[PDB]
C-alpha cells in the first residue's frame, strides 16, 4: 500500500504464503477448519522467524571470523514490547506480508494485536536499553545484550472501582516463537559458601549452585542484514538439588525464584535478598560467556581490546568485584593488572539522582551471600582511599564522603561509588543531568578525575517509534525527502524547507487527524469508553511519580472544569486529557494519584453543563504497545518534572517525533529539545533548576501560594471537603496533606505559570494552520535525538569502536 | 538393511535428508560446523515427527465426521520409553532414516541414544497404560490416553558405595519434540470450599481454581496410518492467584506443585494430600473434555454408547463421584438416572491383592479438600448397601464388610469398592487373579453381582518388545513366516514346525549370542565393568520388593559361590547372574536389598579362586530403555514371587518373546505362559497358592528350614557374621532378622526346590542344540501374550467395540 512498508513482489508473496500454509500445517498441527485468529498470528511469526536465521548465523560466524572488540551490554531490564512488526520493518517484509496474508483472506493488523509485549522492564531505563540494541545492530557493532528471562514481566494493571490492581503478566503462557533455547551452554553461578585461605590465593568453598540457562533472542538491523542476539538467562536448579524425596524435588522451585519475576519497585530502593541474587546470577552468567568467547579467540593484557561492559545502572555493578575475582582468583594475575584491565573494561551510566533510588547494600547481606565479594569490595575500597589521601592531604570528611562503605546503623556498600571507582566513563543521560552529576552528587569524584565524566544524551529508535508506529507520517515525509533519514535523523532538517508548502501543512495536519480518529475508534472497541476526535489530545504518559507531578496535571484539570463552572456559555478550546502509566505496587501515594485521576473523570465526564468540551480519561495497563498507538494520536506532551529530577526522559521525544507540541519545564533532554527546535517553538514554563535552588535556601512553603492564589485555594477546598469523593469526604485527605506540608517536588510553585502556559497552547490550538507549521519546525528538528546518534558517540567516546552502515551480503 | 524395517527408496531418503538439514538450519538454528550429536538427534526427530501431522490431523477428523464410540484410558502413570524408534518403526521408516542418515556421515543408533525416556510411570502398571495405547493405535480403536505431564517422571538412581541414591529426572531440560502444548484447550479445576444447599440442588462454592493445560503427543498404530492422541494434564496458576505482590507471585508454584513430580512409592499406599489433589487434577479436567467432545456430536441416555471409561487402578477412582456430580448438580438429572449411565460408562481394573497397596482415604482429607463428593460417595455408600441388605436379609457383617467407609480410629473411604459399586465390569489381569479376587478380596462383591466380575490377561506389544528391540530376531522369523506375525501374533505357532530344522536352530542360537556380545560391550563402554559373553545370563529385572523375592535369588548365588568355594576344581557352568530394578525412596527393606546384592558383588567378583565362572552385577537405572537393551541379551528369567502375589507380571512375558526360558513360581501369568508353552518346557518349581495357604494355617516357621537345611544354615551364618560386610559386621541384621522371623514371603520355604530346579536350568544349558530347541518351543507359543489380543478381548467384552485391522488413506 506505502512506499516506506517495501515491494511485494510476486515470488517473495507467493514463497510467503505456502510458508505460512507449512507453518501451519507442521509446527501448529492445525488446518483451516479449526485455527483460531492466534494459530495465524504464529504461523505467520515463525514464517518472518525463519527469514531472520539465516543472516543471524552468518552475523556471528561474521563476527568469529573478523574478531572485533565485542560490546557488551549488561542490564536487568529489556523493555521490547512486541517482535512481529519491528521484525517486518527491518527485513523490508511489511508490505510483502500484508499481501501474502490478505490473498489468505487474513488481515495482519488484526493478527499483529495477538501478540503479547515482552514486559521485561519498568519504564524509561528498560526501554532505553530496547532502542540501543537495535541501533547496535543498525549500526554494525558486534553487541550482544545480557539480562534475565523473567517469567512474569511488569504486571498487568486493572482498575477497579478507580484503584489499580495488579495481575500476574503471564507472557509466556503460549509461547514465544522469537526465543531459542540453548540449554547446551548452561553455566553454574555460586551463592553463599565461606572464603578459604590457602598458600596460593583465596578460595570460594561450601557454595551452592544454580545453573544459569541462556535463551537467545535475534535482533536485526535496519535493512542491513545484521543480526544481534540478546541472551537471557533462566534459573534451574541442578538435578542433586537438595538430593524426603518429594519435598527435595519440590523445593527445586527456591532457586528457580531467582528468574521467576521481575522487581516492579521503581521508586525506592528495596533491599531484598532476592533482587541481590537476580543481581549477581546476570553478572555471573554473562561473566563467564565473555571469557569464554574471548579465550576461543591466556593474555588479558588484550582483554580491554577486545571486551567492552557497559553497565545499565548500578543494578550489574557486582561485575566489578566479579571480573576482579576471576581475574585474581581463578586466573592467578597480579591485583593491581587485574583491576587495569577491569578499569578499561567497565563504564557506567547513572539514570537519576535522587538519593532513595540508589542502591545501598547491606554489609550483612553481601557477607552472607557473596563473602568473597565483599572482601574484594573492602580491598577495592581502601587502594580507592588511599589515592584520595594523596591527592587531598588532611580532607577528611572527604575520606568519609567518598568511601564505597558507608557508616551508620547498619554499614552499607554505595553501588555508584563502586561503579565510578571501577569504570574508566561515567555518563549523564542529559547535557543538564550530566552537568548536576559533576556539581552535586559525584562532585568529589569529579574533581579527583575529571576525565571520566561524560554526557550521553538520549535517543529513541526511529523504526519502532516513527515508522512502525506512525507509517502515515513516514510517508509524507519519505514523498518529499526519500527514504535515508530511517537511519540518518539528521535528514530531517530538510522539512524545513517545507513549512510555508501548502500541500504539506495539509498532509501534516491529515495525518494527525486520521491518528486520532483510529485512536478514538480503538477506545470505544477495547474499553467503551467515548471521546470527541475534534478535541485537543492532552497527554501524559509514563511511570506515576511524584517527581513526574502527574498531581500539577490535576490541578490544571481541575481549574478547567471549575472555570466552566463559572462561566458555562464562554468558548473554551475542547481538550481530551488523557493520563497513562503504572504505580509501583507498595507506592501508597503513586496509588492515590490513580484514584484521583479516576475520581476527577467521574466527576467531569458526567457534568451535563461540560458537555463534550472537556473529557478526563485513565488509560489501563499503559506499556510498549499502547505508547505505539497513543504518541501518534497526541496533540500535546506533558512533560512537567520538576526542574532537576528527570535525569532525561525518552517519551517526551517520541512525542516530538509524531507531531505532538510539547509543554514542559527546563528539565532533562526538554532543555536539549528546545534548544534544537528554537525556544518559540515550545511551551516553556515554571521554575528552573537555580530556582528550586533558591527555593530550598529559604524554605518551601506551600501556605503562601495557597493563601495567594484563589483558583488553587478553591480546588484544595473541593480536595478536602469530598467534592470528588462524596460517600468518603476524606479519602484525599494524605494528598491534601502532602500538598500542604511535605512536598518535595513543590507541585504549588509551578501551579500559576504552568495554567497560563497552558493558556497559550489553547490559543494556538484555535489556528489549526499556526499549529501545524510549529509541528513541523519540532518534528523536522527530533533529528539529535535518535538513538543512532546517542549509540555512535558511545561507539566513539566510550567503547573505541567506529560504527559502521555497511550491508552485510543477504 | 534388514527386511522388517522397511524400504529405502531413493526419493525418500533424498526427501528426509533435505528436511534433516532444513531443521538443522531453521528449527535448531545450527550449521554442520557447530552441530552435536544432540542437534542431530533432535534434526531427525523433528523430521520424523512431520511425516505424523498428516496422519494425525486426518485420523482425528475421521472420528469427528464417523463419530465412533471413544475410549478414555484414564491412568496416573503412562511408562512410554523413549519414542524415535518406536515412531519409525510402526510409520515404516527405519530404513529410510539410516540411509538417509548414513548418507550424511551419522550413525543413527548413537542418535538414538541421547533421547530421553519418558519415564512417567513407576513399573507393571505404567507400562501396561503405554502397550495398551500402542495396540488401541493398531486396532483402530477411536482411544484417547489421559494422565498427568509430570514435569519429573521416576527418578534417576545412581549406587554410591554399593547404596540406591536418587537424582531428579528432568526429562524435559532439552525440551520435547513429541508434544504438542494446547493452551487454548485449558480447563478450570476446583479444590477445597464448601456446599450451599439451595431450593434447586447443592451448589459447591468458595473453590479455588488450578488450571489445567493440555499437551497432545501422537500415538502411531502399526502401519495402519492411525495416529491417536495421548493427552497429558500441566497445572497451571490462574493469573489473578493470591492477587505482597512478589510473593503471592511467588506463591504460585504451590497450585503448579500438583503436576510436578511423580510419586515413587510403589509398595505402600501413602495418604498424602498432594497425591490425592493429583488424582482429582486428572480426573477433573478429563471428565470436562469427555464431555465437551460428547456434546460436539442434552440427552445423556446415549452417553454410555458413546463414551467408556477405563480405570488403571483405583487412582483414577474418583471420576465415579465426578460423573455424578457434573450429571446430578451442573446437567440437573435425577439421580437414578445420572447412576445408571454412570455404571455403564466405568470399568476397574485391579493390579494387586496386598492390602498395603490398597487406596484408603481418610474422610477429613475429602472433607477439607473435596466436600461435594464426600456427600457424593456417602449417598452411593448408603444405595449400594440397601441393596446388599435386600439380598443377604440379616447378615450385618457382610453389611460391614462391604461398606465403602471404613470405621476405625481414622474414619477411610475404600476406593476399591466405590470402583466395584460405580462399574459394568471389574477384572484382574491374569487367570490364578481374577481367581483369588472372586474368591477372597473381592468374594462379597462377587455373590452379589457375579455379572461384573471378567478376567483380561496382560499382554505386550510386539511392536516395541520384539521389532525394536530385537531386529534380529525378528527378521529370522520374518524369513520363514513372512511380517504378518508382528500385527497378529498368534502366527508364531508356525514356527513350531522348524524346532528340528538345523539351520533354523542355529539362526536362533546366533541371534542371542549377537545380543549377548552387544550388552557385554554396552557394560563395558558404559559403566566398564568385565563379563563373560558365554557364560549363562541369569537376570531378574523389576521393582525391588519383597514379594517379587530379589532375596531368594540373592540365596542361590550364595549357594553357588558356596559351593565352588568347597570344589574349586570341579566343574560348573558359568553365569553371570544380573539383578536391577529401582527400589521405593522410603522402602528401607528394598534398599538394604540392593546394597545386599552390590555387597555379594564385592566378594564374588573379586575372588581369583571364583575366576569368571560366577559374576554378580546390579544394573544400575533399569528403566524402559535399559530393559530394551537386556532382554534381547537374556538367557534366563527370574520370576519368582511368592505364590499369589504376583497379579500378572509383564516383564515374564517379554522375556519369552526374546529367547529366554524362564524359572518360575505358579504364579500371576507365569501359570498361563507354562500352559501355553508347556509345562515340560518351563522351569516351574515352588509352593502353589494352596500350599501357601496350608502353611499360613499351620503358621509359617522360618526356624525349621534353617535346622534342616545345612547349606541354608552357613549362608544366614555369613550374612549375620559380617563375610558380605567386613567393616561393618551387622550392616545386615535387619535382613537376617526379618527372614528368620517375619517374612510374610517365605523367602525359606521355596529355598530347596529353587537350588534343584536351578542345576536342572545348569544341566540344559551343557547342551546347545536342545537348549535352543526348548526356546524355539517358547518363543512359538508366545502368541497369547500380545497386548493387541488383550485388548480385542477389552474392546469386546466391556467397551462394546469391534477392533479394526483396516487402514486409513495414507
Ligand atoms: O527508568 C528509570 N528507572 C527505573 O525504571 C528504576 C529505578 C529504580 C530501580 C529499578 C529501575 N530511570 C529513567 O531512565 C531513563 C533512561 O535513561 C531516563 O530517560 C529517565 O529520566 C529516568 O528516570
Ligand atoms: O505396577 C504395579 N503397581 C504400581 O506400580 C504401583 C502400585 C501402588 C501405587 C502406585 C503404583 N502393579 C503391577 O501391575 C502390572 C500390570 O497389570 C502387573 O503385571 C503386576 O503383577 C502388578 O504388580
Ligand atoms: C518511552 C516509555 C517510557 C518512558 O517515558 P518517560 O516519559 O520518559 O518516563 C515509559 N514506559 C513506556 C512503555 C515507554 O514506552
Ligand atoms: C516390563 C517392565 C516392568 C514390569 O516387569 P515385572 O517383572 O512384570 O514387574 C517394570 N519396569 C520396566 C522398565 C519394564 O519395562
Amino acid at each position: 500500500q506505502i512506499s516506506v512498508r517495501g515491494l511485494a513482489g510476486v515470488e517473495n508473496v507467493t514463497e510467503l504464503k505456502k510458508n505460512f500454509n507449512r507453518h501451519l500445517h507442521f509446527t501448529l498441527v492445525k488446518d483451516r477448519n479449526v485455527a483460531t485468529p492466534r494459530d495465524y498470528y504464529f504461523a505467520l511469526a515463525h514464517t518472518v522467524r525463519d527469514h531472520l536465521v539465516g543472516r543471524w548465523i552468518r552475523t556471528q560466524q561474521h563476527y568469529y571470523e573478523k574478531d572485533p572488540k565485542r560490546i557488551y551490554y549488561l542490564s536487568l531490564e529489556f523493555y521490547m514490547g512486541r517482535t512481529l512488526q519491528n521484525t517486518m520493518v527491518n527485513l523490508a517484509l511489511e508490505n510483502a506480508c500484508d499481501e501474502a496474508t490478505y490473498q489468505l483472506g487474513l488481515d495482519m493488523e488484526e493478527l499483529e494485536e495477538i501478540e503479547e509485549d515482552a514486559g521485561l522492564g519498568n519504564g524509561g531505563l528498560g526501554r532505553l536499553a530496547a532502542c540501543f540494541l537495535d541501533s547496535m545492530a543498525t549500526l554494525g557493532l558486534a553487541a550482544y545484550g545480557y539480562g534475565i528471562r523473567y517469567e512474569f514481566g511488569i504486571f498487568n494493571q486493572k482498575i477497579c472501582g478507580g484503584w489499580q490492581m495488579e495481575e500476574a503478566d503471564d507472557w509466556l503462557r503460549y509461547g514465544n516463537p522469537w526465543e531459542k533455547a540453548r540449554p547446551e551452554f548452561t553455566l553454574p553461578v555460586h551463592f553463599y559458601g565461606r572464603v578459604e585461605h590457602t598458600s596460593q590465593g583465596a578460595k570460594w568453598v561450601d557454595t551452592q549452585v544454580v545453573l544459569a540457562m541462556p535463551y537467545d533472542t535475534p535482533v536485526p538491523g535496519y535493512r542491513n542484514n545484521v543480526v544481534n542476539t540478546m541472551r537471557l538467562w533462566s534459573a534451574k536448579a541442578p538435578n542433586d538439588f537438595n538430593l524426603g524425596y518429594i519435598q527435595a524435588v519440590l523445593d527445586r522451585n527456591l532457586a528457580e525464584n531467582i528468574s521467576r519475576v521481575l522487581y516492579p519497585n521503581d521508586n525506592f530502593f528495596e533491599g531484598k535478598e532476592l533482587r541481590l541474587k537476580q543481581e549477581y546470577f546476570v553478572v555471573a552468567a554473562t561473566l563467564q560467556d565473555i571469557i569464554r568467547r574471548f579465550k576461543s579467540s591466556t593474555n588479558f593484557d588484550a582483554f580491554p581490546d577486545k571486551v567492552a561492559i557497559q553497565l545499565n545502572d548500578t543494578h550489574p555493578s557486582l561485575a566489578i568485584p566479579e571480573l576482579m575475582r576471576v581475574l585474581v582468583d581463578l586466573e592467578r594475575l597480579d591485583w593491581d593488572k587485574a583491576w587495569e584491565v577491569t578499569v578499561k573494561t567497565c563504564a557506567y551510566t547513572n539514570h537519576t539522582v535522587l538519593p532513595e533510588a540508589l542502591e545501598r547494600w547491606p554489609v550483612h547481606l553481601l557477607e552472607t551471600l557473596l563473602p568473597r565479594h565483599l572482601q574484594i569490595i573492602y580491598e577495592i575500597n581502601q587502594r580507592f582511599l588511599n589515592r584520595v589521601a594523596a591527592a587531598f592531604p588532611g580532607d577528611v570528611d572527604r575520606l568519609r564522603r567518598m568511601s564505597l562503605v558507608e557508616e551508620g546503623a547498619v554499614k552499607r556498600i554505595n553501588m555508584a561509588h563502586l561503579c565510578i571507582a571501577g569504570s574508566h566513563a561515567v555518563n549523564g543521560v542529559a547535557r543538564i543531568h550530566s552537568e548536576i552529576l559533576k556539581k552535586t552528587l559525584f562532585k568529589d569524584f569529579y574533581e579527583l578525575e575529571p576525565h571520566k565524566f561524560q554526557n550521553k544524551t538520549n535517543g529513541i529508535t526511529p523504526r519502532r517509534w516513527l515508522v512502525l508506529c506512525n507509517p502515515g507520517l513516514a510517508e509524507i515525509i519519505a514523498e518529499r525527502i526519500g527514504e535515508e533519514y530511517i537511519s540518518d535523523l539528521d535528514q530531517l532538517r530538510k522539512l524545513l524547507s517545507y513549512v510555508d508548502d501548502e500541500a504539506f501543512i495539509r498532509d501534516v495536519a491529515k495525518v494527525k487527524q486520521e491518528n486520532k480518529l483510529k485512536f478514538a475508534a480503538y477506545l470505544e472497541r477495547e474499553y467503551k469508553v467515548h471521546i470527541n476526535p475534534n478535541s485537543l489530545f492532552d497527554v501524559q504518559v509514563k511511570r506515576i511519580h511524584e517527581y513526574k507531578r502527574q498531581l500539577l496535571n490535576c490541578l490544571h484539570v481541575i481549574t478547567l472544569y471549575n472555570r466552566i463552572k463559572k462561566e458555562p456559555n464562554k468558548f473554551v478550546v475542547p481538550r481530551t486529557v488523557m493520563i497513562g502509566g503504572k504505580a509501583a505496587p507498595g507506592y501508597h501515594m503513586a496509588k492515590m494519584i490513580i484514584k484521583l485521576i479516576t475520581a476527577i473523570g467521574d466527576v467531569v465526564n458526567h457534568d451535563p453543563v461540560v458537555g463534550d468540551r472537556l473529557r478526563v480519561i485513565f488509560l489501563e495497563n499503559y506499556r510498549v504497545s499502547l505508547a505505539e498507538k497513543v504518541i501518534p494520536a497526541a496533540d500535546l506532551s506533558e512533560q512537567i518534572s520538576t526542574a532537576g529530577t528527570e535525569a532525561s526522559g525518552t517519551g517526551n521525544m517520541k512525542f516530538m517525533l509524531n507531531g505532538a507540541l510539547t509543554i514542559g519545564t527546563m528539565d532533562g533532554a526538554n532543555v536539549e529539545m528546545a534548544e534544537e527546535a528554537g525556544e518559540e517553538n515550545f511551551f516553556i514554563f515554571g521554575m528552573r533548576v537555580e530556582d528550586v535552588d533558591r527555593l530550598d535556601q529559604r524554605g518551601y512553603n506551600a501556605q503562601e501560594y495557597y493563601d495567594r492564589i484563589p483558583e488553587l485555594r478553591q480546588i484544595i477546598e473541593q480536595l478536602s471537603s469530598g467534592f470528588f469523593s462524596p460517600k468518603q469526604p476524606d479519602l484525599f485527605k494524605d494528598i491534601v496533606n502532602m500538598l500542604m506540608h511535605h512536598d518535595r517536588f513543590k507541585v504549588f510553585a509551578d501551579y500559576e505559570e504552568y495554567v497560563k502556559c497552558q493558556e497559550r497552547v489553547s490559543a494556538l490550538y484555535k489556528n489549526p494552520r499556526e499549529w501545524t507549521r510549529m509541528v513541523i519546525r519540532n518534528i523536522a528538528t527530533s533529528g539529535k535525538f535518535s538513538s543512532d546518534r546517542t549509540i555512535a558517540q558511545y561507539a566513539r567516546e566510550i567503547w573505541g569502536v567506529e560504527p559502521s552502515r555497511q550491508r552485510l551480503p543477504a
